């Protein structure tokens, strides 16, 4: 257990995202939406640590923090480890599916979902579109698709 800076862990976690991802040259580009986007869920998650409670952080609200934590460490941890193009051809090599944040993107879902209804039953506001389904990564094949035509020109040598 570490509450207090946790809440700050998270929104570095989601930010940070971002920079890796920009920061890498493949298949990511198209990715990259997600970093991008992971923000704006981070944005008003400020808002909570904002308030300043100064006390343990609600057993619910923990709930989802400590399980939104694999989201970030998770949509970083493919394209970290994907960041080698040797490791990156092995995947797209060794997978059909051409996408990084390919269950990154559907576990992370889950996690916001209950966020989502934490921060609209309480603080009563708009949050994000969160109730998407399955059209979410179906939007990513498309894309994936294409990309994988990019992904050719590194293949040779």
């Amino acid at each position: 257990g570490s509450p207090g800076e946790n809440l700050k862990h998270i929104i570095t976690l989601g930010q940070v995202i971002h920079k890796r991802c920009e920061e890498m040259k493949y298949c990511k580009k198209q990715c990259r939406r997600l970093g991008h986007r992971v923000l704006g869920l981070i944005k008003p998650l400020e808002m909570l640590q904002d308030q300043g409670k100064r006390s343990v952080p609600s057993e619910k609200l923990t709930t989802a923090m400590n399980r939104f934590k694999a989201a970030l460490e998770e949509a970083n941890g493919e394209i970290e480890k994907f960041s080698n193009r040797s490791n990156i051809c092995r995947f797209l090599t060794a997978s059909q599916d051409k996408i990084l944040f390919k269950d990154v993107n559907r576990k992370l879902s889950d996690v916001w979902k209950e966020l989502s209804l934490l921060l609209q039953v309480e603080q009563r506001m708009p949050v994000s579109p969160i109730s998407q389904g399955a059209s979410w990564a179906q939007e990513d094949q498309q894309d994936a698709d294409e990309d994988r035509r990019a992904f050719q020109m590194l293949r040779r040598d």
